[PDB]
Formats: C-alpha cells, sequence, structure tokens
C-alpha cells in the first residue's frame, strides 16, 4: 500500500494497517546465543539447489527481489527444523546506509551490515499465495552479510543493479546460481515467526545461517545506491531497509549446533 521504511512510513507505522505487527510470533528478533539451546533433535538442512532457474530480478521499491521459475520441483529446502519440502521463489536482501546496521535478525544485538533472505514455499499447498496463509507455509533462510572480502557469487546481481535503479525496474537475470550466496557452514538457529514486511503474517519458520558470508565494501556500496523512487521521482536512496527487532513472546530459538 504506502509503507515503507522512513519517519512517516516506517516499522513504527505499520500496526495501524496490518494490526499483526504487535501479535505473537512476529519477525526479526535478537537472538540470544546463550538462551538459544541445542536441540540434538534437529536434523542437518537440506539445500538443493543445483537445478535452480533464476528468471528476473526486480527493485519493488522496498527491495530487489530474484526470482525463481517455481513451476517445478526444482530448487528446495528440506530438513532442518522442516517437515516436507519447501521450493524457492525468491530472494531478495536488507541493508543499511552505515556498514553498522542493515540487519534485520540481530544476534547478541550486534547488527551486520546486512541479511540476506532466501524465500520457500511449503510444497504441500500448492502456490505461495495458499502458502502464506498458513502457519507453516514458508521457510526463509536468512544470512548474514559482513563487510570485508568480496564474494565472487553476489557479483553478477551487483552488476545488473544499476538497470533496476527505481521502483519498478525488472531485468532479465537468468542462470544465476544461488548457491554462490551461502558460506561454507550450514549451522543454525531456527524459531517461528513472520514476514518481516507487511503484510506481516505470520506465516514462517525462520532458519538463520550463524556463519555470515563476507561482501566488500564495494559490492554493498552498490546496493546502497538504489533507488525507493520510481523514475522521474525525487531519489531516495534505498539504504535501512530493514525492520528492527521485535518482542520474542512466547517463543524458543533453537539451535542446530552445540
Ligand atoms: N522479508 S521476508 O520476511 O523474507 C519476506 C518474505 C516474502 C514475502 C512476499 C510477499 B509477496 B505476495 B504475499 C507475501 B505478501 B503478498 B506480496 B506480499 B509480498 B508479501
Ligand atoms: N500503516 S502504514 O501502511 O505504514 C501507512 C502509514 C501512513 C502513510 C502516509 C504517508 B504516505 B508516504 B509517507 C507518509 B508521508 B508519504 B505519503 B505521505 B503519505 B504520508
Ligand atoms: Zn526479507
Amino acid at each position: 500500500h504506502h509503507w515503507g521504511y522512513g519517519k512517516h512510513n516506517g516499522p513504527e507505522h505499520w500496526h495501524k494497517d496490518f494490526p499483526i505487527a504487535k501479535g505473537e510470533r512476529q519477525s526479526p528478533v535478537d537472538i540470544d546465543t546463550h538462551t538459544a539451546k541445542y536441540d540434538p533433535s534437529l536434523k542437518p538442512l537440506s539445500v538443493s539447489y543445483d537445478q535452480a532457474t533464476s528468471l528476473r530480478i526486480l527493485n519493488n521499491g522496498h527491495a530487489f527481489n530474484v526470482e525463481f521459475d517455481d513451476s517445478q520441483d526444482k530448487a528446495v529446502l528440506k530438513g532442518g527444523p522442516l517437515d516436507g519440502t519447501y521450493r524457492l521463489i525468491q530472494f531478495h536482501f536488507h541493508w543499511g546506509s552505515l556498514d553498522g546496521q542493515g540487519s534485520e535478525h540481530t544476534v547478541d544485538k550486534k547488527k551486520y551490515a546486512a541479511e540476506l533472505h532466501l524465500v520457500h514455499w511449503n510444497t504441500k499447498y500448492g502456490d505461495f499465495g495458499k502458502a502464506v496463509q498458513q502457519p507453516d507455509g514458508l521457510a526463509v533462510l536468512g544470512i548474514f552479510l559482513k563487510v570485508g572480502s568480496a564474494k565472487p557469487g553476489l557479483q553478477k546481481v551487483v552488476d545488473v543493479l544499476d538497470s533496476i535503479k527505481t521502483k519498478g525496474k525488472s531485468a532479465d537475470f537468468t542462470n544465476f546460481d544461488p548457491r554462490g550466496l551461502l558460506p561454507e557452514s550450514l549451522d543454525y538457529w531456527t524459531y517461528p515467526g513472520s514476514l518481516t514486511t507487511p503484510p506481516l503474517l505470520e506465516c514462517v519458520t525462520w532458519i538463520v545461517l550463524k556463519e555470515p558470508i563476507s561482501v566488500s565494501s564495494e559490492q554493498v556500496l552498490k546496493f546502497r545506491k538504489l533507488n525507493f523512487n520510481g523514475e522521474g521521482e525525487p531519489e531516495e536512496l534505498m539504504v535501512d531497509n530493514w525492520r528492527p527487532a521485535q518482542p520474542l513472546k512466547n517463543r524458543q530459538i533453537k539451535a542446530s549446533f552445540k
């Protein structure tokens, strides 16, 4: 609708149009590493992206989405805390105006420079739109970004951003391999939560990887040249498109690792 990240339409305003913003399972959250309990019942995460077929990249005025063909069983997330099979539909990032902020989840109150979200829907609900209406409809794999060495697998994304500067622009983006965005380790934390953008639906199993990826300062600087505005509108840099941590309420965060 007209929500965004500014002083006048940002996270503190969202509840007026999306009252679930004050709900019982909102995301993101601070991950208190000492309180998160190791769960030996948790399985290794199975990330099967060998046949992923990226299609397009879109500036939607909030972030940019790299979209996948999800019409066949091709890029799936399984195992971990999940029951069943979840299909990759898109990924996007949240990032800051400065390297000291940008992530949505925090780790013992630490903010990372950015956070990648790989969004998957539970195939038992047939389509993404039906899945978001279910408490176990989505699985979002979250990966922190810190600034250091460049991430070679990110560069193809960085280089297409000049072609989608403004809201509503898209570009063909085929043959992109999202495996190049993963860290070495698949150790994770998990908890039940929500979309971090309106409509804030409480339909997500969050899986947040412990190990951040490193990206270069130049890579994140190019994220910060994107625009929230449309073409021919006053320039508003796309920065600080993150929701802050929300109350944990009656939830437990579980760790896959000791
Ligand atoms: N930051 S995050 O929690 O990873 C967003 C997860 C994916 C939301 C996609 C959408 B797409 B359609 B259904 C769900 B609602 B509509 B539009 B609205 B947008 B929101
Ligand atoms: N609850 S919500 O969806 O976050 C909407 C909150 C009020 C939106 C009103 C506006 B729209 B954008 B930003 C704020 B300034 B500019 B245009 B102007 B009108 B007023
Ligand atoms: Zn997100």
